C-alpha cells in the first residue's frame, strides 16, 4: 500500500527521533558536574582532556572530585601526582567524602561523629579500584609505561589523571630543557587512543598570563617555546574571579595610600575588609567559573559554579538549580 | 559612679564607630543591586556612570529598572531617550511593575485581572516625579541647557539617565562630567559598544571598546559593562554546527544540533533564566570587579543573586 520511499523516510524519522531523544545522554564517565556532562557527554575513550589553571584555583581538589565521580561509576582510575604525595591526594578525597575540613582532618583532631564518618568513608574508599603514582617529575615515556602495565594488569582501568604539567617560560625553559606541552599532549592523545581510556591532564598555567587585564585563561595560554598545545579534545579552564578581585582591591588601596590619598585608601580598606567579614561569615562561598574553552565536536562555553573555599570545592548543580 | 576619663574615651569610640559606619554606607542612590551598591556606594552626587553594552544586552530595560529604584526614594529622575519614545520606556517600567510580559503588555492581551493590576501601577507611576525627554535630536550641549532648567524647576531631582550614546565620546563624556559636578546630581550614560569587539576572542567588553577615533574616554568616574554569556554561547553553538557541516562532518554537526536544541527547549521550559554579568570595569576610589546577575529573559530583567 505505502511504497518503499514512504516507509524509508519514516524509518529515517524514527532513528533521527531516537537520536534526538538520546542526544543529552552521557556516553562517557560522569564528570561529577551535570553541566559539564552536558557539554562533554562525560569523559570518553581515547579522549585527551586538559584542565588548565593558575595556582589558587583548586585544580588538585577539583581533580579528586572527578576521581571520586569515576570511582562511583565502578571504573578503575589511575592518578599520577608529579608534585604531591598520594597521601595528600587521599586526604583531599576523604575530605570530600566526609565533608570534614581539610584543616581538621589533617590535624587528626576530630570529634566522634567525624571519626565515625571518616572511618566509614575509609572502608568505602578502600574497596575502590584507585591507583596512585606519586613519583615526582615522571616523564611521559615513564607515565606511558606504567599505564600500559596497569591496563594489562587491570582490564577495569577506565581513566587516568595527571597532576600536573608545568609550563616552562624564559631562561628556566632554556636552561631546564623540559618536554614541551604541545609534544606532551600529542603523546598523551596517542596514549588515550591506544589504551582506549580518557586521559585528564592538569596543566599549571604561566604567570605571564596575569599581565593581561582579563585574567581568564585562553587556549593560547597552554604553550611554551615549542608551540601552542593542539591535541587535546577538550580544554577546561578554572577561574576564581574572587581571587583576582581580592588582589585588585589590595592593590588599589596600596596605590591610593601611596600618591597620598589616605582619605579614600582608608575608606576603601574599610569597605573591602567589611565585604570580607561578611563573606567569611556566610561560609566563604564564591561564584567561580569552569570554562569549556575547547570541545571537539561539541559546544563551547562557561559553566558558572559556586566555589566553597573552606572545602576547596566547586559546586555541582544544574543551571536552573543554580540561579 | 562612672569614670569621666572612661566616658570621653567611650564618646570618641562611638563617634569613630559612627564614622566607620558612615563610610561603609551607600550614601548615594540605590542601584537596585546590593552587590552593585557596594562596589559604587550607589549613584552619587557629582558622578558620571557609563553603562556600556552591545545590543541584545537589555541595557535599556536595566536602565528603567534603575530609574524605577532611584525614583522610589523621593528623588525625581530625569531620563533621556535618544532613539526611543518615552512611552516605550514607560511600558517597560510598567511590565516590571506589574510582572506582566512586555510583548503581552504592548499587544494588549490581558485578562480582567492583568488590566486591573496594571491600572494601579499606572496610577502609581503617575504619582512619581520621573521627568521624560523624548527628543530624537541629540546635542551634548542641548542636554546641558535642558538639564539646568529642570534642576531649577525641581529640587527633588535625583539623577539624569542618557540612553544612549553611539560610538567626541571622550569629549561628550568630558562635558557630562563637568555638568554632573555642577548639577550636583549623578549622570548615568548608557553607551552602545562597537560591533568590532565581537571579533575579539573574549566577548565581554573592555574600556578600550569605549574608545572612538581620536577619543578615549577618561572622565567617567565609573564604567559598567553588560554581558550575557548565554547570547554568545548560542552564537558559538550555531557557528560550530555550521563549521562541522562545512568540514563534511555531517553526523557530528547533526548530534550537536540535536543536543543544542534539546537544551534550549529545557531552557525555555525553565523560564529562560540565564546567568549574566554586570562588569565594574572602572571605579575611582573603589575596586574593580564583576557582579553575577540572574537575567529573566521574558521580562528582560537583571536580578540579584543568592550570596
Amino acid at each position: 500500500a505505502r511504497n518503499i520511499k514512504e516507509v524509508l523516510e519514516s524509518a529515517m524519522d524514527l532513528i533521527t527521533e531516537n537520536q534526538r531523544k538520546g542526544s543529552l545522554e552521557v556516553t562517557g564517565i560522569p564528570t561529577g558536574f551535570v553541566q559539564l556532562d552536558n557539554y562533554t557527554s562525560g569523559f570518553n575513550k581515547g579522549s585527551l582532556v586538559i584542565i588548565g589553571a593558575r595556582p589558587s584555583m583548586g585544580k588538585t581538589s577539583l581533580m579528586m572530585n572527578m576521581v571520586l565521580s569515576a570511582l562511583n561509576d565502578d571504573r578503575g582510575v589511575a592518578v599520577f601526582s608529579l608534585e604531591m604525595s598520594a597521601e595528600q591526594l587521599a586526604l583531599r578525597a576523604l575530605s570530600d567524602l566526609t565533608s570534614i575540613n581539610m584543616h581538621d582532618l589533617e590535624s587528626g583532631r576530630l570529634d566522634d561523629d567525624q571519626w565515625e564518618n571518616l572511618a566509614k568513608c575509609f572502608d568505602h574508599l578502600s574497596q575502590k579500584k584507585l591507583f596512585f603514582y606519586d613519583k615526582s617529575y615522571v616523564r611521559i615515556e615513564q607515565i606511558r609505561l606504567q599505564l600500559r602495565k596497569l591496563k594489562s594488569q587491570h582490564k577495569e582501568l577506565g581513566i587516568a589523571f595527571i597532576d600536573y604539567l608545568q609550563l616552562m617560560s624564559g631562561s628556566k625553559a632554556t636552561k631546564e630543557r623540559h618536554e614541551q606541552i604541545a609534544e606532551i599532549s600529542r603523546e598523551l592523545k596517542t596514549l588515550a587512543r591506544e589504551l582506549e581510556i580518557p586521559i585528564i591532564a592538569l596543566v599549571q598555567l604561566n604567570r605571564s598570563l596575569e599581565n593581561r587585564d582579563d585574567k581568564r585563561p585562553i587556549l593560547s595560554d597552554i604553550k611554551d617555546s615549542g608551540g601552542i598545545e593542539q591535541d587535546a579534545d577538550i580544554v577546561l579552564f578554572l577561574y576564581r574571579g574572587y581571587i583576582y578581585q581580592m588582589r585588585a582591591e589590595d592593590n588599589k588601596i596600596d596605590k591610593l595610600k601611596k600618591e597620598g590619598k589616605i582619605e579614600e585608601a582608608q575608606e576603601l580598606y574599610l569597605k573591602v575588609n567589611e565585604e570580607r567579614r561578611i563573606h567569611k561569615q556566610n561560609g566563604s562561598i564564591e561564584e567561580a567559573e569552569i570554562i569549556v574553552a575547547k570541545n571537539r565536536n561539541g559546544a563551547t562555553g562557561t559553566v558558572y559554579t559556586r566555589f566553597n573555599a573552606p572545602f576547596t570545592r566547586y559546586e555541582d548543580m544544574p543551571i536552573d538549580s543554580h540561579l
